[PDB]
């Protein structure tokens, strides 16, 4: 439906969202896990990053938000990875993604700036890089409650 990824729509400029959904996340996968394992094929090429964590049993909740710079990313990344197992804890699970509702750093940024994620464990917040210029992809500080 409207929130399917389709790569062939993505690679001819008619569908130019760049915030997905990365589904069906073992339980015990933590944030740091997610981003190094998005890194080895898409280092640098996203600017939001959110796996939310449970603290009363360090479980996360089974998906994450990441908005890529580039929609073409999504390609690099949904090629390798999706329809493949994550392969930790003995999990059966497999790799997918989907569109999410919300778009773009700005939205994602304004969504959580304000909410009580900010204010528990400053590991396990939502993240932001930076989207363009030399240093894109370095952690930038998220921005304060507005």
């Amino acid at each position: 439906d409207r929130n399917s990824v389709d790569y062939a729509q993505i690679a001819s400029g008619i569908d130019t969202r760049t915030t997905v959904m990365i589904k069906n996340i073992p339980n015990k996968f933590t944030q740091q896990m997610l981003r190094d394992y998005i890194d080895v094929t898409n280092k640098g090429t996203y600017d939001f990053l959110y796996l939310r964590i449970d603290f009363v049993n360090k479980c996360n909740v089974g998906y994450a938000f990441i908005n890529f710079i580039e929609p073409q990313s999504i390609i690099t990344f949904g090629k390798a990875r999706v329809g493949t197992q994550w392969n930790v804890f003995h999990s059966e699970k497999i790799c997918d993604i989907s569109y999410a509702n919300i778009q773009g750093k700005d939205r994602l940024i304004e969504k959580f700036r304000n909410s009580c994620v900010m204010d528990e464990n400053p590991a396990y917040r939502p993240k932001i890089f930076v989207s363009h210029g030399p240093n894109r992809g370095m952690e930038e500080p998220f921005p304060a409650p507005n």
